[PDB]
Parts: structure tokens; sequence; C-alpha cells
């Protein structure tokens, strides 16, 4: 009982490790450096970032979280080892709670667990990302009343209705932050014959992006490739245009919220109408998305406190409930 148990959120962009009794102790990019020819991972996280910055050549920089067995095991080994400052004398390895995407299958869950134990966990358990998000957002997930979370990440939006320590109904769509970026890229290509890159698209979304009602958000000067001449060009784009670019993405997200509500038992949907829907993840920060989802569902919608950290916090808080997740894993044997 001397080694502190761990919760790990291996996110698409950032990895966060929660240590029982200590909180978030590790905040590192979900990045790996591999040897360009032998495809071997030579650094992880901040160490990969530092090595990339020293440009030693013969290295390739990768974001492997969108994982295969050996990459998970290698990344887990690094993060577990780095987060644990001291070991127990009689049991030097932690129990580890691993955040996994919604809809993970049984065989996949056993593979994640195996990779985590290979990485040095005494034993390992999994928790679905929207359930971790609801726990970390402080929703009353253990009570017999309905709670709703909408976790908008990079590659997926997950919607879940929670009650009594479990997901009652849920939906996941592959429409999130990455797809907002792509919609912006495609709108600018079609409207201005201009090809922008990923950095500029993300910057546009962050600086003047919104889900609707973009009054006073402002305009931005952007640079990219004139598709006629192939030379770089600068134009000014408006928050109004960006809002129109993001419309189909936003309403796909709204549709997934509605579709989940439609599959939801009436009394749980009634509870949510009363307490409100909570948005988590980086995509929850899209200006006015809460207002748009609220307007389209006639339900209260709030952005969670600490929306970027909710999943990792909930993965750590799940350590006070290991019996539940123990039982969940034995279901998926």
């Amino acid at each position: 009982i001397g080694t502190k148990d761990l919760g790990i959120d291996l996110g698409t962009a950032n990895t966060l490790v929660y240590v029982k009794g200590k909180g978030i102790v590790l905040r590192e990019p979900s990045v790996v450096a591999i040897q360009r020819d032998t495809k071997q991972i030579v650094a992880v996280g901040n160490e990969a970032k530092n090595m990339i910055g020293r440009t030693p050549g013969n290295i390739v920089a990768l974001r492997p979280m969108k994982a295969d067995y050996e990459t998970t095991a290698t990344m887990m080994k690094y993060y577990i080892r780095k987060a644990i400052k001291t070991k127990g004398l009689f049991a030097g390895k932690p129990y580890v709670m691993v955040c996994v995407p919604y809809g993970i299958t049984a065989v996949e869950e056993r593979a994640v667990i195996d990779a985590t134990r290979q990485a040095g966990a005494r034993d390992a358990y999994t928790i679905e990302e929207p359930f971790a998000a609801a726990i970390g957002a402080n929703l009353p997930v253990w009570e017999p009343t309905g709670s709703m979370v909408v976790d908008i990440g990079g590659g997926t939006t997950e919607v879940a209705v929670i009650s009594l320590g479990g997901i009652v109904t849920s939906q996941s769509i592959r429409i999130a932050g990455d797809e907002m970026d792509e919609a912006i890229i495609q709108y600018i290509r079609k409207s201005y014959n201009l090809m922008i890159g990923e950095r500029t698209a993300e910057a546009i979304k962050m600086e003047i992006g919104s889900a609707g009602n973009p009054e006073g958000i402002g305009n931005m000067e952007i640079r990219g490739r004139d598709l006629l001449t192939g030379l770089p060009k600068t134009i000014e784009i408006s928050a109004e245009e960006v809002a129109e670019a993001l419309r189909d993405t936003v309403y796909a997200i709204v549709e997934s919220v509605k579709n989940t509500l439609e599959k939801t038992p009436p009394e749980l949907a009634a509870d949510i109408m009363d307490r409100g829907i909570v948005l988590t993840g980086g995509g929850a920060l899209l200006r006015n998305l809460d207002k748009v989802i609220s307007q389209e569902t006639d339900m209260p919608v709030i952005v969670a406190e600490n929306p970027l950290d909710c999943v990792a916090i909930g993965t750590g808080k799940a350590l006070d409930h290991i019996d539940l997740f123990k039982n969940k894993a034995r279901d998926h044997r």
C-alpha cells in the first residue's frame, strides 16, 4: 500500500497523470520520437519534445493517440515511471486506471490492460472517457438521478447519460475539434481559393471561432497559398464567416446530443432538463457552443469547470471506486 495508485489520461494532444493523494503530477505532450529507420521509440513526452528540439536527425515525431500494443506499453512505461516519485517497500508497483475511448470493445480493453501491466502496473483497469469526464466535472454520477456530459475532444464527441455509477445511454461521433479545423480549411479554400495549413486553422478557431452569434468576436488576418499562382497571400477573415464555416460541424454535435436524449428513459431525460448538460474537453471552449446546444435542446448547458482536466481528474477519482471497475473488467473477459 506504499506505492500510490495512478490514473492516466493518454489524450490525443496531452497526457495527464493523476496520483492518488497528490493530484495531477504530470502534464506532458502525447508525443513519441522514433528512430526514422528502425521505427523504434527512443523518447516519450517531455523527453521526446526535448529530443525533437535538439534535432539529432534520424528521428521522426509522432502523435500516436487518435493505439497499437507496443506503443501503448512503451508510453505507459515512461509515464508510470515518471509520475511515481517513491515506491512501496512491499509492493513497488501501482494500480493504474486507464482512460479509454467510448465504445472500446472487450478484446481492445484487455489489450490496453495487458500493455499497462507490461509497463509496470501491478494491475490495471479501464474507464470510458465520457464517464471519467462526468466524474471529473463533479456530476452526481453515483446517485439514481440522470446526469449528462458532452465531451468534445480532438477526434470524437462523446455524449453520455449517467446514473448510479454507469452509462445508461450514449452516442459517439467522429466530429470534434479536428473537424472544426478542417471545415475552416475547406471554407477558406472554397471562398478565397486559398490553402491554409493546420496551425492557421487551429489559430482561427481559437482566436475568432464560435458556434453562432459571433457579434464582436472580431476579424483575423490569415496567410496561405494562393491556389492559382501557388504563392503566399494574406486575407482578412471574419468571425461571421468562421461561424458559417463551422455550422455543419456544430449541428452534427447538436444532433448527437438530441439523439442521445431521444434514447434516454423519460425520467432520466427529465432529470437532465432540470440540472443541465455539462460540456467538457477542448471542443467545449468553442465560443457560444453551450448557448447553441442549449437553444436547440431547450436544456440548460454549462461548460465544466476545468474542462481540459476533467477526464484526468475523473480517472484519478475513479481510484476511490476500484471495485466497480474491477467488476467491469471481469465482465469483458
